[PDB]
Parts: structure tokens; C-alpha cells; sequence
């Protein structure tokens, strides 16, 4: 009887993830507790599926944790895990990225800037992030057209693909893992928060230019930003259309 | 005798207003209007639904029943190019979306956003070239700083309406000091709003600069500036802004 802990600030990955494991009922008997992190700002839609709040920083919350469960899944959890708890327990994260490339914030955004891959990496947890050794990961393709949106919905299916693929083996530690071939490159939130905070006087190629307005589009999100002469801020967005073919 | 006004427009909006000042006027001087949208209206419905037919102001037989017929011609965001034997032939009169002389001819705010140079509205007696005539009446309109084409364009076609309201009894009856524009400013063609729309990527620039390209040729769902990737597939790309709350 595996008791899972699954410690999430995403509605429809937990939503998938909970799915999975009821499907799997028939073959493997877990109990699932849900929690969401004291980050999420707005945590109605994970209440509506069952969760209440953790601080994974708590001491007595950790004790709490390796006594009570098996293995904490951590999925888009907003929360850094202490070195005691991923020492102490299992910890498997599945990262909207592709390790160890553009590990971090918002890795999609980074993948339109500079490149690198990107993807969807279940990995086991250290005390470093999104650092440990790799259980299973998968490309997402960056189109020419895309923003932060469109590579990020494609890295959000792919990880409930792995998922459906992997969850039985992961829960019952049937995998290898493999060591990153380097430590790669990490990007914290203030590196993101430079690329919005735009300088209108910086000098690029239309590409360059274009790129960086394409990392910092997502839908709604009010991300990059100019200031102008009166010390008015405005938010700015690229939308993007395939021309038809004739 | 009631004005014979011949109204030649390809917009609708500016049409239903110019009517509606027309009819205010109903009771104390009393107007004559056909209204008439261009030979180069290809989707000339919103005109048709308000009692307007087609007329190719090139058509030499239709610039003779012209003159013979009609004391002014009102020109309203109209696809055609007036002869030179109609100009001179009537008092033609010509509503344009920029603040002449700057940013003269096509999509006058498109120009003003790139070139900083003031945007609004003019009424100006029409002479032999485009946008060039003594100036009746002019508004500047604001340029915001997180304003598109879109943005700018609905504040011109404002001023137009309003300009309609304040000076239409006076433009009708000929009540107006004209003026010469303190110079000629510039011109754009369709041409040069195209040469904008290719972009090119490897150009190098302010972000500045690359911002007001993208603002200059947004315009809500018209699909205007496009690069063309290594594969060869073009994508349109604009720009939406937003104020901070
Ligand atoms: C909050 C915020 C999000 N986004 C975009 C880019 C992100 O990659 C995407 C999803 O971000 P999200 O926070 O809305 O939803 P999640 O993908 O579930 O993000 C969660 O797990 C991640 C692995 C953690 N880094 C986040 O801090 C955590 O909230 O939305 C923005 O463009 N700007 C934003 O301000
Ligand atoms: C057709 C087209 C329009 N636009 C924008 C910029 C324009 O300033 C604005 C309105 O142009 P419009 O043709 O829809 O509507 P109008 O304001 O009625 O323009 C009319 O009178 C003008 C004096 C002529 N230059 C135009 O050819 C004629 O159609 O919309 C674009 O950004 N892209 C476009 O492809
Ligand atoms: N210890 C640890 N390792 C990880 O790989 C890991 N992965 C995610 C990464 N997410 C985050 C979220 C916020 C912050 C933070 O800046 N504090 C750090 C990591 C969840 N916590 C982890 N915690
Ligand atoms: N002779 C003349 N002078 C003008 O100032 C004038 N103004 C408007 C400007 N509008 C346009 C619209 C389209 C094209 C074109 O298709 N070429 C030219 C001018 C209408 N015709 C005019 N015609």
C-alpha cells in the first residue's frame, strides 16, 4: 500500500496525475494525499480537487513527511525541497524543461532566447534544482511562430504523456536513472524579471528583438515592459499567425 | 436651389456621420446629397447599405455629369485619385486622417508612429496633387506611447466626426479662411507602408526603434508586418500594449 504524498500548484497536471493513479487501482493499491504550497497566491483550483496547504520548509512537516509516506511526488510545486527532505524520502519532480538546459524559471522562455532544448524531465530530487539524476525526459520542438504559450502547452501534454507512460514504474521504483552530462545552466526569477524589465535604448537585430518580446508572451501574463517619458508603464505582447498556403 | 453635394467615400462610419450632420441642417439651409462609393471598393456592402452606388471618378463620360450636375464634392476616405479636369471642374473637398502636411497620402498615424511627426485630422480644399491643398480646418491628435495603428486611427476618425459636427454648416457654405501648409512635409505611397510590412530580421536597431515598427504596423485583426523563416513559412507578428494598473 503505497502512501504518496504529491505536492502541486498545477490544477490540471495534479487533476491528470490523480486520474492516472485511479487507473491504476486495479493493479497497485496508493494512497494519495494533495497538497499545494504556501507560494500559490491563488489556490482555489487546487481546493477544488481535494488539497489544503504545505510548507515543505517546516521542520515538523518534514519529520511529519518521511514518517508518514513512501515518496513525494512534486509537480510545478512552487517550493523548494530542504536537503533533509529529499535526503530523508524519495522526491521525484517532473520540470517543464529539459535537464539539465535552461533549469530553472520558466524554461520554455529561456528555449525561445538561447536555444537550447526544450521539453519535459521527470528526474529524482537533490538538494540542488532541477539538478538530480534524470528518470525519463522528452523534447518539445520550438516553431518559429511559437511564445512562452505555445512551447509551454506542448511541454504541459507531454509531461501528462509521461505520466500515463511512466507513473506505475515510478511509483514502484522500477527505472534507472542517469547523471545530467553537465550541471547545464540555471535561470532564477530575477533573470526573468530582467528580460521583461525591457531597455528601449538597447540596440539588436529585428530577430534578437523579436525573440525576446516571443519569450515573454503568454497570453494573459503582463510580463515585458517599457516606461516612458511621463514614467507610465505599459506591458507589450507579440501575437503571431501562420500566413494560410495557396 | 438647394447644394447639389456629391459625397464620394469607401467609409461607411464617416458616411452615417456626415448624413446625420447633413439632416441637423434639414431645417435652416437645405442640401442635395448622392452618395457614391469608389470603382476600387471591391467590398463596397457597408456603403450599398446606406443608399450608396458605385462611381469611377476616372471615367471620362462620369467626370462630365459631374460638373454639369453638382456644386461641391466632398472626398471621405475615398480609394480614388480626382482628375485633374474634376478638381479644377467643382469645388472638391477632401477629409483626411493625417495632420497635413506631415505623413501625407496612405495610412498618415502608420508613418507618424515611425517618424514622430504629428498625427490628426484635416479638412483642405483639394488641389492637382495629393493631400497638398489650402487647409480649412486641423486637430492634432495624441500620440500615446502604448498606442497601435489601431489606437491612434480611432482617435483620427473621432476628430473627423467632430470636426463634421462643429464646421460642416461653414465648409457647405463657403465660410473659411484657407491657409498654406508652413511647407510641403512629406508623402507616403502605398509602396513605402509595404517596404514596412517585409520585415527584415537581420536588420540592426533600438528596441525603440523595433517596437515603433511593430506599433506603426499594428491594426487590430489586419494582417500587416510577416518574416519569412529558413523553411520558407511566413507568419504575420503584432504588437497589443497595455497601460499598468
Ligand atoms: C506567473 C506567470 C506565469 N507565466 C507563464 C510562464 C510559465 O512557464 C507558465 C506557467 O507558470 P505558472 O506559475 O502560471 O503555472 P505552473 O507551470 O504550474 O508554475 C508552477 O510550477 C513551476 C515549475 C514553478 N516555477 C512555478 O513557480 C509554479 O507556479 O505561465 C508568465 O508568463 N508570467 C507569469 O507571471
Ligand atoms: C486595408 C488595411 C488597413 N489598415 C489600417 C490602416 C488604415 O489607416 C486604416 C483604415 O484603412 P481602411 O482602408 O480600412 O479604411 P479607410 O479609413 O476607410 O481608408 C480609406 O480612405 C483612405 C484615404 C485610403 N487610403 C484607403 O485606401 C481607403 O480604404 O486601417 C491596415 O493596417 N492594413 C490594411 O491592410
Ligand atoms: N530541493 C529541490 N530540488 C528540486 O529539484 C526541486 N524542484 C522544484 C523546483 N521549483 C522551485 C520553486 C521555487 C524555488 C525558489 O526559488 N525558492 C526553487 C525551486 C521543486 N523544489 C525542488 N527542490
Ligand atoms: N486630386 C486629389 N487631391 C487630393 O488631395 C485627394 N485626396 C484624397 C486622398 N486619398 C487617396 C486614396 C487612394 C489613392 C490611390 O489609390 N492611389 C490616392 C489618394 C482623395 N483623392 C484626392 N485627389
Amino acid at each position: 500500500p503505497i502512501r504518496l504524498l504529491v505536492v502541486s500548484d498545477n490544477k490540471p497536471l495534479s487533476a491528470t496525475l490523480l486520474q492516472c493513479i485511479e487507473a491504476l487501482a486495479g493493479d497497485l493499491t496508493v494512497d494519495v494525499d494533495l497538497r499545494y504550497t504556501a507560494y500559490n497566491h491563488t489556490p482555489q483550483s487546487m481546493v477544488d480537487l481535494g488539497a489544503r496547504v504545505i510548507d515543505v520548509k517546516d521542520e515538523s512537516v518534514v519529520d511529519l513527511i518521511i514518517e508518514h509516506y513512501d515518496l513525494v511526488l512534486s509537480v510545478h510545486c512552487k517550493q523548494l525541497f530542504p536537503k533533509r527532505l529529499v535526503e530523508g524520502v524519495r522526491c521525484i519532480n517532473f520540470h517543464p524543461g529539459f535537464n539539465p538546459f535552461n533549469r530553472g524559471w520558466y524554461p520554455q522562455a529561456f528555449s525561445i532566447l538561447n536555444g537550447l532544448p526544450a521539453g519535459a524531465t521527470i528526474h529524482v530530487m537533490d538538494e540542488a534544482i532541477d539538478h538530480g539524476h534524470i528518470i525519463v525526459q522528452r523534447q518539445v520542438e520550438v516553431g518559429s511562430g511559437d511564445t512562452s504559450l505555445e512551447v509551454y502547452n506542448k511541454v504541459v501534454e507531454v509531461e501528462k504523456a509521461l505520466m500515463h507512460e511512466c507513473l506505475a514504474d515510478i511509483l514502484q521504483g522500477q527505472y534507472e536513472v542517469f547523471k545530467p552530462l553537465s550541471e547545464g545552466n540555471y535561470n532564477g526569477i530575477k533573470a526573468y524579471n530582467e528580460l521583461c524589465q525591457l531597455d528601449l535604448e538597447e540596440t539588436g537585430s529585428l530577430r534578437d528583438h523579436i525573440n525576446l518580446l516571443r519569450a515573454t508572451s503568454h497570453g494573459d501574463f503582463k510580463n515585458a515592459y517599457f516606461i516612458d517619458e511621463s514614467g507610465d508603464k505599459y506591458f507589450i505582447k507579440v501575437v503571431l499567425e501562420k500566413a494560410l498556403r495557396h
